[PDB]
């Protein structure tokens, strides 16, 4: 498992819970130096637990796919929730089961769904780890709207910092004020299948993608990314996503 706690947190600590996560999401081996996340796993040691607290020490636990790196759902006292897609009903199989209610939230998991529920996109929703303390309060007791919106937060601020060093360390400028994601965020979240695909394609192609990657830089910028010399990929994304799930 791995924990974070808000209470007392800050950048150090934060980092500390992102190499946590990286660190606990199996792989056997690397392209081009970056972690390849398993094709597949089976049983119950495909989730992984996250435990979270928030400034006052209430906690979820939430279950991640080990090879995507996916929220499937998250534990609230006595009541488990599930998104309403496949391998999240597949996850309920095997976590938190001795809770003694499991709710399904009208919605799956990807963005444009969330954002359909929130009644926002996610360029609108602040983010930053006082949002991650609120999205832990708003899960604690069920209300469906807004536990959108406070998933949005949560996957940002977990699953696509573990996925992104750039993406971590604009939560980490946001330990105390909470800021909407940059352009470049966006487009990075938004972009790691597509260069997970590519990364593995180089090998065998020079290091050279198939397919260019349309991003927007740091600078709000948009770059095309043709090669695995390029700083996202020798720098930036910290885990690839199998091409035997895209
Ligand atoms: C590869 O990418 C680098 C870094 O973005 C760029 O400067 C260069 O023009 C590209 N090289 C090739 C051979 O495509
Ligand atoms: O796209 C998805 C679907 C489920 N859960 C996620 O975190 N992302």
């Amino acid at each position: 498992d791995v924990s974070f706690r808000l209470s007392g947190a800050d950048p150090s600590s934060y980092g500390m819970f992102i190499k946590d996560l990286r660190n606990a999401l199996p792989h056997t081996e690397k392209v081009y130096n970056i972690p390849l996340l398993l094709p597949s796993v089976s049983g119950a040691g495909r989730y992984l637990l996250m435990h979270l607290f928030n400034y006052d020490g209430n906690t979820i636990t939430v279950a991640v796919d080990v090879t995507n790196v996916y929220i499937m759902g998250y534990l609230a006292l006595t009541t488990s929730y599930f998104f309403n897609e496949p391998a999240a009903d597949l996850a309920s199989q095997y976590v938190f089961r001795s809770a003694r209610r499991k709710i399904t939230l009208p919605y799956s998991g990807n963005y444009e769904r969330l954002q359909i529920a929130a009644g926002k996109p996610r360029e609108k929703i602040p983010i930053g780890l006082p949002a991650l303390d609120t999205a832990i309060s708003t899960l604690l007791h069920y209300d469906s709207t807004a536990a959108a919106g406070a998933l949005l937060v949560l996957i940002q601020t977990t699953a696509e910092a573990a996925r992104f060093k750039y993406i971590e360390q604009q939560i980490q400028e946001r330990a105390y004020r909470d800021e909407v994601p940059s352009s470049a965020t966006i487009s990075l979240e938004n972009s790691w299948s597509g260069l997970s695909k590519q990364i593995q394609l180089a090998q065998g192609n020079n290091g050279v993608f198939r397919t260019p990657t349309v991003l927007v830089d740091s600078k709000g910028n948009r770059v095309q990314i043709t090669n695995v010399t390029s700083n996202v990929v020798t720098s930036n994304i910290q885990l690839l996503l199998n091409t035997k799930n895209i």
